């Protein structure tokens, strides 16, 4: 299965000055069930952004730069290639794999953020007209996660 993984908030905004607008520990715990044991595709800035690998799970950047090559990192140089990636691949970000993977993807685990915040990165439009709802759960709302949000399991018609 090839999934997308990404929160964005009522205007699709992801990002800011290459950080996250938000802060919201519970989407990165809901990151962690859905992609530990699995693999991860990111682009090189969303890598950066993170800075190091995350733990228990395949990391997989896409890149130009054929010098890339990070301890615990695995690097990819197109978009054919994460095709052969093998078992559940979660296309994770940033807006330029977002936008180059959303009409090729199975699904999408989407958080709806609902804020509207500052961005400089946006996921691509889309419609409902093409995605069915598998499931819909508000967030949890408690003293370290303060903006509501909630989860969607969207799969193409
Ligand atoms: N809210 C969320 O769910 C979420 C998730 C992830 C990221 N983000 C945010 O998204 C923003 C970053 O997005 P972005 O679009 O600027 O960057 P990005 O997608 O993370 O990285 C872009 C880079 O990926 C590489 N790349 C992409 N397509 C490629 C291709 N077809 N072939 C070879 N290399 C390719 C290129 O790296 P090279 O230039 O090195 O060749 C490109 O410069 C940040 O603000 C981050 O915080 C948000
Ligand atoms: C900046 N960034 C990219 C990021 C952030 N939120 C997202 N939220 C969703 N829904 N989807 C993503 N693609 C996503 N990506 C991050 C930053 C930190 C961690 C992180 O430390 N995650 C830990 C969990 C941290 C925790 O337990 O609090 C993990 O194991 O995945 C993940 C992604």
């Amino acid at each position: 299965t090839l999934s997308i993984l990404v929160a964005h908030d009522l205007q699709r905004v992801i990002g800011f000055e290459n950080q996250l607008p938000w802060h919201l520990p519970n989407d990165l715990k809901h990151v962690k069930k859905l992609s530990t044991g699995h693999t991860l595709v990111m682009g090189r800035k969303t890598f950066e952004s993170i800075g190091k690998p995350l733990p228990n799970r395949r990391n997989v950047v896409l890149t130009s730069d054929t010098s890339f090559n990070v301890e615990g990192v695995d690097v990819i140089h197109s978009i054919e290639d994460i095709y052969q990636l093998p078992g559940h691949v979660f296309i994770f970000g940033g807006q330029t794999l977002f936008e180059e993977m959303i009409d090729k993807v199975d699904d999408m685990y989407i958080t709806v953020i609902e804020g509207k915040f500052r961005g400089d990165t946006f996921f691509p439009p889309y419609t409902f007209e093409d995605w069915e709802v598998a499931s819909s759960v508000e967030g949890k709302l408690d003293e370290k996660n303060t903006i509501p949000h909630t989860f969607l399991h969207l799969i193409r018609k």
